[PDB]
């Protein structure tokens, strides 16, 4: 009978967990052995314990249904078993399995090793994308050095794995299918809980397109003036190479060329790190402060023993695409990241010490809990302070930025700057998915499959490549996350929802109130405040024990995911923006890209 079989499932589930995070301690040590170490020998190893790890999860999805869980009258028991059932991958055939495995592996290892030879010196070719390719990127102003370092790179990462990326793409499908789901697209979007959530994104992204198109239009403006109207048209998509990073995603090294008002501060704080001595171990214990100033969880001994904080000096190979890791134990979480000692470096430490809170929050839950509410909870989390990092409010307070006078005019360089990443990135975001669900549901032809890619760019993002493309080449898994098989979704909706946690964590520390000039939601500083903390604590610690709207009402009370707090953030730069473009008579807006031949 019932009451009994509930009672020996919940002993069940109790057991089965921690077994769960034991094997998945195993096969964490592999992935991040190889991703520190990239060789033949570390493959196979990672390889083969996720085979093993897989061939496992099969035996537990057969036993679920021994056990009548759909009956039970524990919603909290329900959401266990029904977490179980999800084998994503591990329900392919022992061989397909092995087969996806290879292919995942080989197209990550061909990105994390792709050189390219100097665009002065034929002769040195070693510069990898992080950092030599990237400093170019960031810094040049040579549009002819730009393209040549574009062109390299996309030929190397991307189109050197067109036929792993076909069969991964056929392989995630069959996958997909014995999950019964329609497709990859489907099973991403399962982590979400809400049926209509891509039509909730539709609806967001709607209402902040135009003030992207704004910003897009006063940066061609202010490019044409720069580089001149043969490197930029007035209409056309602008040339992404431009743009100050290599996928085009977010543009703020270039905002010392377009920014609002040039004679007035541009926050850049990398050369006052350098001069004050900086490091990479000083910025991760700068982000470690910022979360205990909070009453939030101090890193462990073992994060400051076993992350890797800067590039490897020997000549070995490994990924240097940041990365954060929960080794389900207690406390064995850890970095690897390739440091350097920039303002947007800074950024980026707070981001995966935010994903490393979160697993230090919820490490107490049982095993099928510790993961975030939903994919971009997790993302959220660090640029909450990263917002508030970033603010001329805490940078003076850290001595990084001197001689500041925040006038109306800083401040609308300030909300710009913020802008060319948080606004800019939007529509970037969302073609990453829109991108690689088409392929998933099959519609698209692989006839078809490179210039699918960019005429997506063109639609939603106004940039185009330096140089024409055609089917011949596949450009897609230049970008880390199409190459590493790594769900982009994630980031649209941190995006988004960061503010939304932004927003009530400023107003809890007393720091945002939209009544008052002193305290705008722009100049916001979270550091020291335990209110906003336990704002946090409540929702991180849940993990996914609840639907997300669950644990973004632990945070705020609030329930939607919603663009109200994004738009009210840059509400004073869209007003200022919108009538600068009309003083102006900038044009708005862009016809169809020729960079790609069908
Ligand atoms: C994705 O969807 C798939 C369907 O598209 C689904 O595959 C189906 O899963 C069913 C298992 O739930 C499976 O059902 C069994 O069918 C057996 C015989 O089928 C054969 O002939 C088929 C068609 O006639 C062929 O296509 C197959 O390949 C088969 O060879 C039945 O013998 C079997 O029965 C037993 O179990 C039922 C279920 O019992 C449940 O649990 C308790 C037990 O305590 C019951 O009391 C309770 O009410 C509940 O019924 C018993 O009632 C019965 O007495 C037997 O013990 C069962 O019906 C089905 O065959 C299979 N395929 C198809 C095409 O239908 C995948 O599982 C889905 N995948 C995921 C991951 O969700
Ligand atoms: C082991 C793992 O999946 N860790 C995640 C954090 C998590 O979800 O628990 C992570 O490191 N996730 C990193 C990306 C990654 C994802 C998957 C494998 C390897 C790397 P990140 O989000 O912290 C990297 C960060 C610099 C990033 O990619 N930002 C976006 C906006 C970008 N395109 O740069
Ligand atoms: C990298 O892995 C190899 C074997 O694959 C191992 O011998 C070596 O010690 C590792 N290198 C470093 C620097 O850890
Ligand atoms: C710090 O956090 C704990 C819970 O982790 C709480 O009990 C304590 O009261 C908090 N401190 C402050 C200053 O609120
Ligand atoms: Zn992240």
């Amino acid at each position: 009978a019932l009451v009994k079989e509930e009672i020996q499932a919940k002993e069940y589930l109790e057991n089965l967990n921690k077994e769960l995070a034991k094997r998945t301690n195993v096969e964490t040590e592999a992935a991040w052995a190889y991703g520190s170490n990239i060789t033949d020998e570390n493959e196979k190893k990672k390889n083969e314990i996720s085979a093993e790890l897989a061939k496992f999860m099969k035996e537990v999805a057969s036993d679920t249904t021994k056990f009548q869980w759909r009956s039970y009258q524990s919603e909290d028991l329900k959401r266990q078993f029904k977490a179980l059932t999800k084998l994503g991958y591990a329900a392919l055939p022992e061989d397909d399995y092995a087969e996806l495995l290879d292919t995942l592996s080989a197209m990550e290892s061909n990105f994390a090793k792709v050189k390219v030879c100097d665009y002065k010196d034929s002769t040195k070719c070693d510069l990898a994308l992080d950092p030599e390719i990237e400093e170019v990127i960031s810094k040049s102003r040579d549009h002819e050095e730009l393209a040549y370092y574009w062109r390299e790179f996309y030929d190397k990462a991307g189109t050197a794995v067109r036929s792993q990326f076909e069969r991964y793409v056929e392989l995630n499908t069959k996958a997909a299918k014995l999950n019964n789901f329609t497709s990859g697209a489907e099973a991403w979007l399962d982590e979400y809980e809400d049926d209509t959530f891509e039509q909730q994104l539709e609806d967001i992204f709607a209402d902040i397109r135009p003030l992207y198109q704004q910003i897009h239009g006063y940066v061609r403006f202010r490019l044409r003036k720069h580089y001149g109207d043969a490197v930029v048209s007035e209409t056309g998509p602008i040339p992404m190479h431009l743009l100050g990073n290599m996928w085009a995603q977010q543009w703020s090294e270039i905002a010392d060329i377009v920014s609002p008002f040039p004679e007035k501060p541009l926050v850049d704080v990398s050369a006052e790190m350098e001069k004050q001595g900086y490091t990479p171990l000083k910025m991760f214990q700068m982000g470690d402060d910022f979360f205990t100033s909070m009453n939030l969880t101090k890193l462990p001994q073992d994060f400051w023993d076993k992350s890797i904080i800067e590039k490897p000096t020997d000549g070995r190979d490994l990924v240097c695409h940041a990365s954060a890791w929960d080794f389900y134990l207690t406390d064995d979480v850890r970095i690897k990241q390739c440091t350097r000692v920039t303002q947007d470096q800074l950024f980026t430490v707070h981001h995966e010490l935010g994903h490393i809170q979160y697993f230090l929050q919820y490490q107490h839950q049982p095993f099928v809990y510790r993961t975030g509410a939903n994919p971009g909870f997790h993302e959220a989390v660090g640029d909450v302070l990263s917002l508030s990092v970033s603010t001329p409010k805490h940078l003076e307070k850290i001595g990084l930025l001197k001689d500041y006078v925040r006038d109306d005019e800083a401040r609308i360089n300030q909300l710009f700057l913020t802008a060319l990443d948080k606004i800019v990135f939007l529509p970037f975001a969302f073609t990453m998915d829109k991108y690689r669900w088409s392929l998933f549901r099959g519609e698209v032809d692989k006839a078809n499959w490179n210039c699918a890619f960019w005429k997506l760019r063109d639609e939603y993002s106004g940039i185009e490549p330096p140089v024409v493309r055609s089917e011949k080449d596949f450009d897609a898994p230049a970008k880390y996350h199409i190459s590493a098989d790594v769900e982009y979704l994630r980031y649209l909706v941190s995006f988004i929802i960061q503010f939304q946690f932004y927003k009530s964590a400023c107003i809890k520390a007393g720091q945002y109130d939209p009544d008052n000039v002193e305290l705008p939601l722009d100049n916001c500083d979270i550091y020291g405040s335990a209110a906003a903390g336990a704002a946090f604590h409540n929702m991180l610690s849940m993990g996914a024990s609840k639907p997300w709207p669950d644990a973004l009402e632990a945070f705020n009370g609030e329930r939607i995911m919603s663009g109200k707090a994004i738009a009210e953030y840059f509400e004073p730069l869209r007003v200022w923006l919108e009538a600068e473009n009309i003083k102006n008579n900038v044009h708005i807006g862009w016809t169809t890209s020729n960079k790609c031949v069908s």
